[PDB]
DNA sequence: ATTTTGACGCT
DNA sequence: AGCGTCAAA
């Protein structure tokens, strides 16, 4: 009781931009806005592979993975916008320009850590203990609020979702405890007002909408975020979290959507992140390790310590490209060219870091796939990583892989390449 | 034949 | 160091 931490110490909010390709392609050519489109990366096979899809697409069913021939089929009138080509592969610069951009306006708020091109975890606590200060005891107005979903409200003794939202914001301000800056609800209803004034500074310095979540720890604060979108923002108060998870599919939490939250579902014989209480850490811990018993004993009360990472920069610098089915690599100097064009696209990506972060990588890492190999990665090796020369840098990755050819043949490359990746890392001030 | 990314944990 | 997991558009 008295000493039971409840994990309400921090205010950490995750934003993430709507749709976030569409929209860059939609800024760009205002033919595409207010439009069902999707952004598409090649076009020969099968119309291409759509990689986002705006809200107007998804009510017919488009969805991402989806070929644009067939979402073509779900929808006649979708639009498409094409990832641009560069040295015979995608090029995503626009979006990590973009992304820049958003990322630029939000570290005015407050430390941020990249999670994502499009998406930001940000630590409010200070932020919001400074606000709390300037307003005096002064009660929050609605009107400080007007994308903000309370979870959970409204609740007790309007058919329309807006009237909905604001029943239950009402409830929600009519409820707090303004007189106490230490109270945790009100801390995350500062938080709240700070994130609408980022994302209204987002939108007009960008044009670029996007939704939030506000909570107490990285993990409520992303699953809050997914709740009301697009263009809304929730806040997910620690008291919000029985309810919430009472009917959760352990599977919507993050890091939980894959093989772990499977074997948990599996080995407990349960569907829902608060069935998870009724188990003892320890028995947490007997069934999926010390670390990630602890982590699911602690998030299935709404706990998480896991900090915001002062990151804004990502870590690593990669390029890669898939040859699928009959395309894949063959001979030696096939191999060697797609080498050379990633490791020219590298090298125009790590000179323009270089002058704008101040920082060299240091390590280049190689990775294939071999035609038939189960994982999506066969083969991992590192080199060093001394000059921004794609000639050089291509010549390198060659030699660290050229042993993986078993043809006794000089030309040709068995078995052939189903993918070719190029990743700098290791970064060192410069 | 989703493709092209990025972060982090295990050993 | 190399492999595997989980996640983004
Ligand atoms: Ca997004
Ligand atoms: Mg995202
Ligand atoms: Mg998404």
């Amino acid at each position: 009781g008295p000493h039971m931490a409840t994990g309400q110490d921090r205010v950490v909010a995750l934003v993430d931009m709507d749709c976030f390709f569409v929209q860059v392609e939609q800024r760009q050519n205002p033919h595409l806005r207010n439009k069902p489109c999707a952004v598409v990366q090649y076009k020969s096979w099968k119309g291409g592979g759509i990689i986002a899809v705006s809200y107007e697409a998804r009510a017919f069913g488009v969805t991402r993975s989806m070929w644009a021939d067939d979402a073509k089929k779900l929808c006649p009138d979708l639009l498409l916008a094409q990832v641009r080509e560069s040295r015979g592969k995608a090029n995503l610069t626009k979006y990590r320009e973009a992304s820049v951009e958003v990322m630029e306006i939000m570290s005015r708020f407050a430390v941020i850590e990249r999670a994502s091109i499009d998406e930001a975890y940000v630590d409010l606590t200070s932020a919001v203990q400074e606000r709390l200060q300037k307003l005096q005891g002064q009660p929050i107005s609605a009107d400080l609020l007007p994308s903000t979903y309370i979870e959970g409200l409204p609740q007790g003794p309007t058919v329309q979702k807006e009237g909905m939202r604001k029943q239950g914001l009402f409830q929600w301000l009519d409820s707090l405890q303004i007189d106490n800056l230490t109270s945790p609800d009100l801390q995350l209803t500062v938080g709240a007002v700070i994130v609408e004034e980022m994302r209204a500074a987002i939108e007009r310095e960008t044009g670029f909408q996007c939704s939030a979540g506000i909570s107490h720890n990285k993990v409520l604060a992303k699953l809050a975020c997914g709740l009301n979108k697009p263009n809304r923002q929730t806040l997910v108060s620690h008291g919000s979290v029985p309810q919430l998870f009472s009917q959760m599919p352990i599977r919507k939490i993050r890091s939980l959507g894959g093989k772990l939250g499977a074997s948990v579902i599996e080995i407990l014989g349960i569907e829902y992140m608060g069935e998870l209480t009724q188990f003892t850490e320890s028995q947490l811990q007997s069934h999926f390790g010390e670390k990630n018993g602890s982590w699911l004993y602690a998030m299935c009360r709404g706990i998480e310590h896991d900090p915001v990472k002062p990151r804004q920069l990502p870590k690593t610098i990669g390029c890669s490209k898939n040859f699928p089915g009959k395309t894949a690599l063959a001979t030696r100097e096939q191999v060697q060219w797609w080498l050379l064009q990633l490791a020219q696209e590298l090298e125009e990506r790590l000179t323009k870091d270089r002058n704008d972060n101040d920082r060299v990588a240091t390590q280049l890492v190689v990775s294939i796939r071999v035609q038939g190999d189960k994982r999506l990665s066969s083969l991992r090796r590192c080199c060093a990583l001394t000059r921004y020369d794609a000639h050089k840098m291509s010549h390198d990755a060659f030699t660290v892989i050229k042993n993986c050819n078993t043809s006794g043949i000089q030309t040709e490359w068995s078995p052939p390449l189903t993918m070719l990746f190029l990743c700098a890392t290791k970064f060192s001030a410069s």
